[PDB]
């Protein structure tokens, strides 16, 4: 079958190879992939940024149909639609797994990085770890919920925001788009969206930001303080990569407020220690979520409470998509479409 | 009466002056002071780090005996022993005061900063905010618990350590010594202590530290990772005034560990955002403790679960104490003795 793999000398691009999968084990399933989103993380992995992963099949935003199950599998049956996400397998028995924090398992397998992923016509998954896609959830949208969706949903959980609190999202496009939809439509927060780009802010307004702030035209911090009534927001979710965003996010918190990073800044962030102490603020960050966070994130999509921006492309375009992504030309996700039929 | 106050041009030191206290209001009490500990925060205040507070009486580790009460006071009576802590008065009705988080009150009065403190022979307190010192707790010891002890007790609650977890305390001075005693004797943590001063570490070993690390001799981060079986600690309490302690603290945490900032050196710290994003780590500040945190912290001292290391000094000695503290010379707390 056809797969996108890391090149022998990782150079940022994929090779498109013929690959024959090994036979599945008793606890596994073989999928026929339908979709697989292309992510910034795929670019990093293909570039060698995390080590030389030559020959590894890319993709951790996969959606697929179970074609075969191993003899011990009871969770899935042939014909089920399931997911291939970043969190592909944990060991099941360590402190992180058993405490309910399995993405931190030290023996974690991540799809498209430390184990073959879903950017291929077929993939193997461990059955009990391939989360089912609910009926009601468009499967092209589900591919984006496996990464951007579960990340922003879980980040907003980690923030501790409760109905009626103010939360600000720094960065209106990309992840920010889905962060705004979850914050407003699922958690019942009052939402401020902050961005340098008016177009995207105009879009945020459409998908449920109560207030938008163009950060090129003003200092966001002073306006955020005014909007919330002097104090600041309960929490900030930082979706932007500009270090100034992280600085402004922290500066905007009311006392005991919490900043949750979902992106990492291009240059190192600093905190003023007397402010962290005298205002008791908290900084944390979040990446994807357990299988249960994923199930929940899917269910809100299935109810129509969030709607990711997606478009489809053919597998052969992988390297065009990579260049578009480096050039900054993509709103939301491009999603490789393996389906023949419908 | 004699008081130590912020200088007219704040320079890090005190003037000793004669002050006459105003008459008390109906919800207030007048104290004859017994003791007031010296805290690094007094030095930051006197240096102007938090703005110019020229003329304000310093001190927020005060212990004194109620001499007079206002007409509306029912919580205290003459002869009660009470405390004068950083959290000196909150508004009572804001979302911080009503949710169990009163030290974050934006209208807070802070002893020794925004209101006259306890480093003087007498002090006025707001009676319902002046937490009684339990019998069975030595007043000199109570002075340390009034700031050092309640700050670290509450910081250890904020860290979320549970019995059996590994916790590291950066800085084994006045704050860090008590932090070790609470983490070990009250919370049941396994405790690492990290400092550059070996005598403070030798003391840390005697009062409860399971492992001590001299960080002029070694890389504390690598050592911590070994002690704990490879991953690092569940939490780090930073009681150290050095920027690098804050950064070693973040680095020493296992995934989902939490760093709690207690010391307020006038510094920035570098925040490793990849560490919070990929390893789940949290950084939070903690600010002294509520009136109930202090009552709890005091009860542990009364029961002998913690024992503050203290030495008494004369008020006239306040500027000598400040230089000892800047030189890293103090074990435990120096306590001004008004008795
Ligand atoms: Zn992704
Ligand atoms: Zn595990
Ligand atoms: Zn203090
Ligand atoms: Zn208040």
């Amino acid at each position: 079958m056809k797969a996108a793999v890391v090149r022998h000398n990782p150079d940022g691009y994929a090779d498109l190879v013929e690959k024959e999968l090994r036979a599945i084990k008793p606890n596994e399933a073989l999928l026929d992939m339908e979709y697989c989103g292309v992510c910034h993380t795929d670019l990093h992995v293909a570039a060698g940024d995390f080590g030389n992963k030559a020959g590894t099949v890319l993709g951790h935003e996969g959606i697929g149909i179970v074609k075969e199950i191993g003899a011990d599998v009871s969770s899935l049956q042939v014909g089920d639609r399931v997911s291939v996400a970043w969190f592909f397998e944990g060991c099941g028995h360590c402190e992180y797994c058993v405490s309910g924090n399995e993405t931190f398992c030290r023996e974690v397998k991540n799809a498209g990085y430390s184990v073959d992923g879903g950017m291929a016509e077929e993939a193997i998954v461990v059955a009990d770890y391939a989360v089912k896609v609910p009926d009601g959830l468009d499967p092209i949208e589900a591919s984006s919920i496996t990464c951007a969706g579960v990340t922003t949903y879980k980040a907003i959980k980690v923030s501790g925001v409760k109905p009626g609190d103010w939360q600000v999202i720094f960065g209106a496009g990309g992840l920010g788009n889905l962060a705004i939809q979850y914050a407003k439509n699922v958690f019942g927060a009052k939402v401020i969206a902050v961005d340098i780009n008016q177009d995207k802010l105009n879009l945020a307004k459409k998908i449920g930001a109560d207030v938008t702030i163009n950060s090129g035209d003003v200092n966001p911090v002073d306006e955020i303080k005014k909007i919330t009534g002097g104090l600041g927001v309960q929490s900030a979710i930082v979706c932007a990569v500009a270090r100034i965003a992280f600085e402004q996010a922290v500066a905007s918190l009311k006392p005991m407020g919490k900043m949750v990073a979902v992106a990492v800044p291009n240059t190192e962030m600093t905190l003023s220690v007397p402010t962290v102490v005298f205002d008791g603020v908290e900084v944390a960050g979040s990446l994807v979520g357990t299988r249960l966070d994923l199930a929940e994130a899917f269910q809100f999509g299935a109810e129509g409470k969030v709607k990711p921006i997606v478009a489809t492309r053919k597998l052969e375009e992988i390297n065009d998509i990579i260049d578009e992504m480096k050039a900054g030309k993509i709103e939301g996700r491009m999603v490789i479409d393996f389906t023949k039929l419908e």
